[PDB]
This record gives C-alpha cells, structure tokens and sequence, in this order.
C-alpha cells in the first residue's frame, strides 16, 4: 500500500482540494498520476491509513483508482489515477462542450456503475456529488474521494444540498443516503453544474426539504430522466431504489 515518493516526478500543479493541493506527475517516469498532498492537521491520518487497505482493494473502471499512499513523511501523499479533464462540476459549467442529452445520461451511467460496485461491496461514499467526480481524456466520468469524509478533522464539515431528510435531522447514514445524493448528482448534470436549491441558503434548504420541497425538472431532462432522479428523493428511505435498479432505468432510457 506504500509508494516510494522518489519514484514520483512532479510536473504541474493541478489546483486545490479539501485536503490541499494536487499535482500532476509521473510514477517511475512513465505512468501519469495525481499526487494529493494532505495538509497537516486536516486528516485523521491514522484512521485513513488503515482504511486505505480497503480502498486499494476497490477496482472498477468508473472508480478513480487509488494507486497507493506515501505516509513515511509529512505531509502524506495520496497517489491516484490522473483525470485529464478535471472536476465534473467545472466540465459541466464549460458551455463550449455543447453537450447532447445522451452525453449527460452517459455521465449518469458512469457514476451509477461505480456506485453499484460500491453498494455490492457495502461501501458508502458519504459525500457523492459532482465536485467529487472527475472526467478523463475520453470524457469518461469516474467517482472520487469515496469515504474520505470520515477522516476530515474540520468541524464545520456539511453537504446539506445532497442530504436526505433522515440525515439532516438524525445523522442516519445508509445506502439510501448515497441514493439521494445520486438523484441530486443527476440533477446537477442535467442542469449543467447549477447549485442544487440555488435560491436558498444551506439553512433554508434543509428547512424546505423537511417541509417536502424537491428539486424541479431541469430543462434538458425528459419526463423519464426526471422520474429516475425523483425516485431517489422518496421521503421513506426504504422506498428509494437500489443502484442496480437505477442502472437498469438508465440503460432502458439509453436504449430508447
Ligand atoms: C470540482 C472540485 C475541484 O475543482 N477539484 C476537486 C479535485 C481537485 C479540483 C480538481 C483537482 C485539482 O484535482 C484534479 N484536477 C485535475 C485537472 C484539473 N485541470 N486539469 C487540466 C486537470 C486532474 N486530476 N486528476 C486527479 C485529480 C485531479
């Protein structure tokens, strides 16, 4: 699970994330990698290192592969697959792409395939959103930072706009909490990176979600697509669908 830091050649800074900067680089001077440098005091480092053994055993084509960690020094490095086209939210807000509805549905399929893998492994993301998704050189969307919310040491960390009512009121996390977030993620894609509940503050959003407010139908979304995303927002969690069911629904629409 340990990667030698010297086998990394640092090339370009990519930006900043929740735990610090991310740099582009070569591993043994041949394979592209992303090097996440974790700011000291921002991660429960002992717990993350034990969990990394589980995360490295998660292999799926639509899951951002974790190649290993560099923990012998501080700050520690997280070495992941490189995603040439960056964060999904920024990709969606780039209007030059002139996206077709089918491309948006493929992004939804990509995430749904990855989340079905995780559901099969009993692994919860706990923060599914377009900001935690990355896009590669071929337009493939992949899910990133799955489960990392459990190791953030900042108290103010909360993703209210992606949270079902039982989480906002009781902190009851489950597979159904990820399902709700996926419904919001579909809305984000069909709204081209629009913030969920754009007219409300984080406090008003939860107040309205308790009263029963639901996201509206994005302009680029058909009735059938909206139906899939609205299914993720049933007030009773037990009534929300499985990632297996959502994938079958997306493939049905993709074929039609
Ligand atoms: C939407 C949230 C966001 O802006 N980020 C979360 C992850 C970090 C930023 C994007 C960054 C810096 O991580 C990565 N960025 C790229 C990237 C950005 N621009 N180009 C041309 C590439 C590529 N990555 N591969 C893995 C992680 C990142």
């Amino acid at each position: 699970w340990e990667i030698d830091p010297k086998d990394l050649t640092f090339l370009k800074e990519l930006g900043t994330g929740q735990f610090g900067v991310v740099k582009y680089g070569k591993w043994r001077g041949q394979y592209d990698v992303a090097i996440k440098m974790i700011k000291e005091g921002s991660m429960s480092e002992d717990e993350f290192i034990e969990e990394a053994k589980v995360m490295m055993n998660l292999s799926h084509e639509k899951l951002v592969q974790l190649y290993g960690v560099c923990t012998k020094q501080r700050p520690i490095f997280i070495i992941t697959e490189y995603m040439a086209n960056g964060c999904l939210l920024n990709y969606l807000r780039e209007m030059r792409h002139r996206f077709q509805t089918q491309q948006l549905l493929e992004m939804c399929k990509d995430v749904c395939e990855a989340m079905e893998y995780l559901e099969s492994k009993q692994f919860l993301h706990r923060d599914l959103a377009a900001r935690n998704c990355l896009v590669n050189d071929q337009g493939v969307v992949k899910v990133s930072d799955f489960g990392l919310s459990r190791y953030v040491l900042d108290d103010e960390y909360f993703p209210v706009r992606w949270s079902p009512p039982e989480v906002l009121m009781y902190s009851k996390f489950s597979s159904k909490s990820d399902i709700w977030a996926f419904g919001v993620l579909m809305w984000e894609i069909y709204s081209l990176g629009k913030m969920p509940y754009e007219r409300f503050t984080n406090s008003e959003t939860a107040e309205h979600i308790a009263q029963g407010l639901r996201l509206y139908r994005p302009h680029l979304a058909s009735e059938k697509v909206y139906t899939i995303m609205y299914s993720c927002w049933h007030e009773k969690a037990d009534e929300r669908p499985t990632f297996k069911i959502l994938l079958s629904n997306i493939l049905d629409v993709m074929d039609e």
